[PDB]
């Protein structure tokens, strides 16, 4: 209901609902929407990968899942998406 | 375990209607502005008062892109959109 909305809670929420898409973009082959899913993330929060995933990284780049300009070396000086779905609730 | 995406946009939705009526009206302006630039919208065809208010009070980005599509791409289809993957 508006104006019950926790925020620690939406936040947690929407890093899992991420973090789902993330795992099957990867493993599933046909998984033609969480691809999608994970691309708009990427693109919209301007992040590739997830510090809960880390390991998953480099095959989310090889495959195509992060946007343009997106690389290994790169990434690792940029926040993960989680910190930047924080930073959207958090209005930072 | 897992996190429904119909439930999940609708929850999102509701947060930035409750930004956006605190911000007119704490860090409701900062959560505003935020959801703004990133999604790419200003407003909500729900809530047209606020909406105008938004764009009175410079809480909305530049652009004759984010106008054109005002309410034809509002936040809650940018939201919907976020987690649909379009």
């Amino acid at each position: 209901e508006t104006g019950f909305v926790n925020k620690d809670q939406i936040a947690k929420d929407v890093k899992q609902f991420y973090d789902q898409a993330l795992q099957q973009a990867v493993v599933d082959d046909d998984a033609n929407n969480a691809k999608a899913v994970v691309k708009t993330f990427h693109e919209t929060l301007d992040c590739c990968g997830s510090s809960t995933l880390t390991a998953l990284t480099t095959s989310v780049l090889k495959n195509n899942l992060c946007p343009s300009g997106s690389n290994i070396i790169s990434n690792l000086f940029k926040e993960d998406c989680h910190q930047k779905i924080d930073d959207l609730f958090s209005g930072k």
